[PDB]
């Protein structure tokens, strides 16, 4: 189950998700096919958008040993505070580290797995990895936040990528 992952140009990576209506047998597969794709390759997060999968889901998984699974489903933004920036490589941007700016502390409402609400407050790599998981479900990309010029660039070197 490990799905196809979009990589720029690709359009769809810019469509919205939709909210998830209900947490049913279907929702908790896509949940579980995103984890297995998440863990076929380097990386903490995936939403949906990037398997073309247009609903509000993300999952999460930042241990070494990919056992500590964290599912969003239609998250919601309470608070934030702060400001930082690592050098963010993404799925669906082959080959490209951009520094971008994040808040440093977040607090979310979700769903989980069963669809049972809960509330998170997250700092560090996981504030920075559900912003970035996010920002995916609404069609925006790291790069969005580089000039014009950085954002041609990353452009330019990948129709040479894709090319190939
Ligand atoms: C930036 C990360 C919060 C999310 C991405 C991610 O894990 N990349 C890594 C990363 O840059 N660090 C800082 C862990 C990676 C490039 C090292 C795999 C993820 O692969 C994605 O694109 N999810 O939509
Ligand atoms: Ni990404």
């Amino acid at each position: 189950s490990v799905l196809q992952v979009l990589h720029i140009p690709d359009e769809r990576l810019r469509k919205v998700a939709k909210p998830v209506e209900e947490v049913n047998a279907e929702i908790q597969r896509i949940v579980d096919d995103m984890f297995e794709t998440m863990y076929a390759e380097e990386g903490i997060g995936l939403a949906a958008t990037q398997v073309d999968i247009h609903q509000r889901i993300i999952v999460i998984d930042v241990s070494e040993n990919r056992d500590e699974r964290l599912v969003l489903i239609n998250p919601e933004l309470l608070e934030k505070s702060g400001e930082t920036g690592i050098e963010e490589g993404c799925l669906s941007i082959p080959e490209q580290r951009a520094l971008v700016p994040r808040a440093e502390k977040v607090k979310i409402r979700a769903l989980d797995r069963d669809g049972k609400p809960f509330e998170l407050e997250a700092d560090g790599l996981l504030a920075i990895c559900i912003q970035h998981e996010m920002d995916h479900l609404v069609g925006k990309l790291f790069m969005d936040y580089l000039s014009p010029l950085k954002q041609q660039r990353i452009r330019q070197k990948v129709e040479k990528l894709d090319r190939l």
